């Protein structure tokens, strides 16, 4: 299948070159699979998500996403025009208030929902989480993001955006989990990611136009958009039955595009989020 005019990330994570405008994919679209978004929420009503989204817990007052954070990052990862896995289920966790805050408890708490509900839920070709959020290290933070991925889910985290090593951010020091750069459209890492040794991939994460509350749409940067290119592909690949949950950060490391970033620091993965679909 091919999206012409397709916003240039998903253009990217389809293209063995940068400058291109077209997605292509297959058809498969991530059906049967699911994906978390452990957010502000989701304003499932969109139009973008099609009836496929859809709210199962909040630890505030409302599940609404009052922010917009939760909405772009669930369509990168699964909006039938902005989304990597345009056939994925997608489920909001609303872990971070209508500012974007949250406590660690909170984040903690959502991530063990997360290992739970998925067993209440019918997703045959595999689970995903997108965790767009973080802050400074903990331990607790770390244990809690690597038994979500134990328990048998695909777990994308932002690397973080103060453009510093990730090994002093949670979860994105998480060694288990896939730890997720961003980079723009000119194949450069981003002014804002973190790097390290502790990163898996990078994604596109400068200029990413995705959907927003109220039902609009709009361009945002952050390591919080290019984690959701990295957890709609994880679901894509699920689909296909090309990996697993457990196995799938290791695949996308081993397929992507290798050593085409530019200011990548020395010992940090030069690796950008490719889905080798040949039409
Ligand atoms: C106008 C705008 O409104 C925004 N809300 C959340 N974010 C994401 C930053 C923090 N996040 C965890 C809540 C934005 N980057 C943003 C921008 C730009
Ligand atoms: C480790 C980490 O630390 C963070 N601090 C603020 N944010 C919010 C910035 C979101 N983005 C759209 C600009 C994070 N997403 C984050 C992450 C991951």
């Amino acid at each position: 299948a091919a999206q012409t005019n397709a916003p240039w990330g998903l253009a990217r994570i389809s293209s063995t070159s940068p400058g291109t405008s077209t997605y292509y994919y297959d058809e498969s679209a991530g059906q049967g699979s699911c994906v978390y978004v452990i957010d502000t929420g989701i304003e499932a009503s969109h139009p973008e998500f099609e009836g496929r989204a859809q709210m199962v817990k909040t630890y505030y007052y409302s599940s609404r996403d009052g922010n917009g954070h939760g909405t772009h990052c669930a369509g990168t990862v699964g909006s039938r025009t902005y989304g990597v896995a345009k056939k994925t289920q997608l489920f909001g966790v609303k872990v971070l208030d209508d500012n974007g805050s949250g406590q660690y408890s909170t984040i903690i708490a959502g991530m063990d929902f997360v290992a739970s509900d998925k067993n209440n839920r019918n997703c045959p070709k595999g689970v995903v989480a997108s965790l767009s959020l973080g802050g400074g290290y903990s331990s607790s933070v770390n244990s809690a993001a690597a038994r979500l991925q134990s328990s048998g889910v695909m777990v994308a985290v932002a690397a973080g955006n103060n453009n510093a090593d990730a090994r002093n951010y949670s979860p994105a020091s998480e060694p288990s989990v896939c730890t997720v750069g961003a980079s723009d459209r000119y194949d450069r890492r981003s002014s804002f990611s973190n790097y390290g040794s502790v990163l898996d991939i990078f994604g596109p994460g400068t200029d990413i136009l995705s959907t927003w509350i109220g039902g609009s749409t709009r361009s945002i940067s952050g390591t919080s958009m290019a984690t959701p290119h990295v957890a709609g592909l994880a679901a894509y690949l699920m689909t296909l039955g090309k990996t697993t949950a457990a196995s799938a950060c290791r695949y996308i490391a081993d397929t992507a595009n290798k050593g085409d970033l530019s200011n990548i620091p020395f010992g940090t993965v030069n690796l950008l989020a490719y889905n080798n679909y040949q039409a």
